[PDB]
């Protein structure tokens, strides 16, 4: 018919899916993507479509350019009070709601931080339905929620030991375990759970992980697993609900639709080539994917830009130590994107980023992603 509006029906054979307390209505979320880059106008319409949209609660002081922040040093939050600013995070989950109203939405929010559980209650108060935690192994996500008790928990693996383990020591000292769990294999977006050397080992693939998470799901009454990480289309939704998962996480697709709240992602995907897509050193300490531009070419040249811990974004950075080793801060240079610095922003992107072409619309991809 041209174009699908949303006062539009359509038929689809994907069933509904249920976390925690909260119900989506198709089984796809859509990734948290920091800095900046999934925030209110991604989330808010990805779960005005019925699938889960994702807020990520890391680097929100740059929202807005700093509208959040009580203090500012060299045009960056300073210290992780402002790099995790409440009143941002709290501002884009109002305004995602003015959008999809009380539909289910999630925060993100990375294991590996100062404040954590600052963070997530955080996340909790401004009206997240459910935190996805990744980057390290979070075993107390719990400790924070006890306040927030239908506030679904999520944490983000890349094996199936880390199931049992999390669960047993979620059930051990909270008598819960995880409403869900999110399987991330190495063709993702963003920071990988594997060594470098095992991101391209056929024994990590995704379809090989999702069956044996699965599996140890069992024994803990069948949590429901979303697989994450390369998955481009109805297609390779269909194989991961056959191989067990109970759904899907995507990001790269919606970085590539009109609605990401980092603009650049739309002038730049276009253009991208899978030979201009690598594996970097990050000071959060996992490999990450990212585009061969901006800063990492200001690197190579010797313009490299100046590092000085003060947003203070990560532990294991330990305060420049490891920004300056592998030569780069990840919060300057992610929120330096967001601001829509194209000569010294770090750009990120799944595998398949080369093949984003045209910029659709939240709508027109889930539809894409649903119809059938
Ligand atoms: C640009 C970008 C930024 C990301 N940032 C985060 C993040 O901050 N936290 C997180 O848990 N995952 C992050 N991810 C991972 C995604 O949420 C998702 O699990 C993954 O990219 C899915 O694989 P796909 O991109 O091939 O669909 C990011 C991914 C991308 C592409
Ligand atoms: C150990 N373990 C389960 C583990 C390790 C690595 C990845 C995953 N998979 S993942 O949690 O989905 C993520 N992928 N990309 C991420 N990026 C960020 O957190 C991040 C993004 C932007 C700024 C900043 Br400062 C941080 S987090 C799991
Ligand atoms: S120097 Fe390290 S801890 Fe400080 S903001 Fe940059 S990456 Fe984060």
């Amino acid at each position: 018919m041209k174009h699908h509006h949303h006062h539009h029906h359509m038929v689809s054979t994907l069933k509904p899916l249920k976390i925690g307390k909260h119900t989506i209505k198709f089984p796809i979320f859509q990734g948290g993507m920091g800095v900046g880059i999934s925030w209110d106008e991604l989330a808010g319409n990805v779960a005005k479509e019925g699938a889960l949209g994702v807020i990520s609660a890391v680097g929100t002081g740059y929202y807005k350019n700093m509208r959040f922040v009580e203090r500012i040093v060299a045009k960056k939050p300073f210290e992780a009070l402002n790099f995790y600013s409440k009143k941002a995070l709290n501002e884009i989950f109002a305004n995602a709601r003015k959008i999809c109203g009380n539909n289910p939405l999630g925060a993100n929010i990375l294991y590996a931080i100062n404040d954590y559980g600052r963070v997530l209650r955080d996340s909790c108060e401004a009206g997240a339905n459910i935190i996805i935690t990744g980057a390290g192994l979070p075993t107390n996500m719990p400790e924070f929620a006890k306040d927030f008790s239908d506030v679904a928990l999520i944490p983000i693996i890349s094996s199936a030991k880390a199931l049992k383990i999390l669960c047993k020591r979620w059930s051990d000292r909270y008598k819960r375990i995880p409403d869900a769990f999110i399987v991330e294999g190495p063709l993702s977006g963003g920071h990988q759970g594997f060594k470098y050397e095992d991101c391209f080992k056929e024994e990590f693939r995704l379809e090989n992980l999702v069956p044996k998470v699965v599996e140890a799901s069992k024994e803990w009454g069948n949590i429901p697993i979303i697989a994450a990480g390369g998955i481009w289309d109805r297609k390779d939704i269909d194989t991961m609900l056959s191989l067990g998962a109970s759904g899907v996480q995507m990001a790269t697709r919606f970085l590539g639709t009109k609605e990401c709240d980092a603009k650049v992602y739309a002038d730049l995907l276009p253009t991208l080539k899978k030979e201009d897509i690598l594996l970097i050193k990050s000071p959060v300490g996992y490999p990450a994917r990212a585009i061969n531009t901006g800063v990492i070419k200001r690197i190579e040249e010797g313009n490299a830009p100046k590092i000085a811990c003060v947003s203070n974004c990560v532990a294991p950075c330990n305060r420049g130590e490891e920004a300056k080793k592998v030569g780069y801060c990840i919060a300057d240079g992610l929120g330096r994107s967001y601001l829509g610095n194209r000569e010294e922003g770090l750009y990120f992107t799944g595998a398949n980023g080369y093949r984003v072409d045209k910029i659709i619309s939240v709508h027109e991809l889930i539809k894409e992603l649903t119809e059938g």
